[PDB]
């Protein structure tokens, strides 16, 4: 390489030296009475790895730092616990092969973690991790205690509106398929046969179901009506309807109502708690 | 230091000093017709922290570049502001301290805060934050007006199956100890005592519970069932089932049916909202 | 990487504009293997996944508050307590 040399009547010195096969560039300082320093390098990418969430691969892609498999024969949290230990890195991603012990969820998945301090032997920080099927799980770690992991359940809005229970046989779509959820509200909204307080609207109640497979989902139940006096007690009523569900679509198959007055559904949301 | 220094006959120059005590290089130039500028150091990893999750400590660990504890005096959403302003950080990692004002949470937790531009004067962002008990929590700030803070239940699936009403002390095993849950969503899947339109079958009915600690939780209900006619309206009935939960187990305590078809206990969720 | 979507866009994690992080380990866009956790301008949380270039559907997590705690009587009818939030900020 070319060396650049610079030394002083007391024997500082500065020595620069570049590499003549690959033009990286080095410097090393000394003191009157002192060594050279070791060769302090020009900087490169690779040595930004320790603060970024990803790896740099010897081709230049980036890819997550830590990779958990089930062949390691290690828990996540040894995983976690082993790559601080390696690399000082405190917040960062991962994958996790399905079925490793600890693991957040029992699918394989990919998250981040994320901590402050890189002690090992008192550890405290955070994980979110989203499944393949895009479940959410999160937890922590506490004095290297670990929490247990806690699963979101999820929905969506399937439909809306205000159909008639007496519209028996009518089918109306939903905005995904049924068979995306395991669960089911269907929501509906009630006329009581008296008033109470001079109002008859009782809200919009949910009836919450597993999808079971059923022909009919049973939504039924009883309203008490009416102002209590020392002569007339309340009266009381009873309530159905039956919905069923087949691809993206929903029918209203039967209902039964004790009063005059229409009742309605008027909501229905698909669940997962997975 | 060693200084380099160059000159030309219209004084341009260039001035390469390197320190004596660090062997850090500093560089400097000045136009015919200008002053020198200021002293541009080498390349360092901190010189990077504005596009990081992490800070970059002087041991060169990484940290979290956001820590916010009740000793500041601050509200969260002001030490978000305050954060923004001192760095021009618009993606970061935090720790916030228990009772801190306004925080995503009344315990400690660690998060992502996520935006695209800096401006402090008219913010648009959103965070993710998790608690020392595991507890998600999701929030925004759009137009520097700042939501309520959206904390996500979580769930695990504690027992499934088919176990009779009539099958009363019977005891089961749950998948986790029912003290880790405050709430719990009971199954009951159920015939009626007539049909309606040719079926019987109800689906599968969600009853949930705050665990109290009762020695028994009581799901009872009703239903209508029949064909409506204008000789003879749809008929009534009435259930019961009881359960109880000690540790990782449950029990059927107890049950009433009006009806002399299976009624069924068919899964048990045990569930935390924060 | 980070990433904002405007509200309206076609197959976005939500109908409002969001914004989220995508994470993966290879970028092979021919049988792309990642996943998404996105937030919206009102603080819903949304995650998802692509597995071998075919995409999952959209996950919203519900959200809760604890309002309020207590006892009160059904006999103690027209009594009026407080609430720890606007009730405004709540659709069940």
């Amino acid at each position: 390489g070319f060396l650049d040399l610079s030394v002083d009547a007391n024997d500082n010195r500065l020595a620069r030296l570049t590499d003549a096969e690959t033009g990286k560039e080095y410097t090393s300082i000394k003191k009157p009475t002192g060594t050279y320093t070791a060769w302090k390098k020009e900087f490169e990418p690779k040595d930004m790895e320790k603060y970024l969430l990803s790896s740099i691969r010897d081709d230049g892609s980036a890819s997550f730092p830590l990779l958990v498999y089930t062949s390691d024969s290690k828990t996540f949290q040894q995983a976690i616990i082993d790559h601080i230990d390696r690399t000082g890195q405190t917040t960062f991603t991962f994958y996790v092969q399905g079925g490793v012990s600890g693991s957040p969820m029992s699918n394989s998945c990919r998250g981040l973690f994320m901590s402050d301090t890189p002690n090992t032997s008192s550890l405290h920080g955070v994980y979110n991790a989203i499944g393949t099927d895009g479940r959410n799980v999160t937890g922590s770690v506490v004095g290297s205690n670990w929490t247990s992991p806690k699963t979101s359940p999820s929905h969506k809005e399937l439909w809306t509106g205000a159909q008639s229970f007496l519209s028996t046989g009518t089918t109306k779509n939903l905005s995904d398929d049924i068979s995306n959820y395991s669960y089911v509200e269907v929501y509906t909204t009630h006329k009581t046969t008296e008033k109470t307080k001079g109002n008859d609207n009782t809200g919009t109640i949910c009836h919450k179901f597993y999808l079971d497979g059923s022909g009919t989902y049973v939504c039924s139940g009883t309203f008490v009506s009416g102002d209590r006096t020392d002569t007339k007690p309340p009266i009381t009523e009873f309530y159905r309807v039956g919905v069923s569900f087949k691809g993206s679509t929903w029918t209203l198959v039967d209902s039964a109502v004790q009063n005059s007055k229409t009742q309605y559904v008027t909501r229905i949301i698909g669940i997962n708690m997975p």
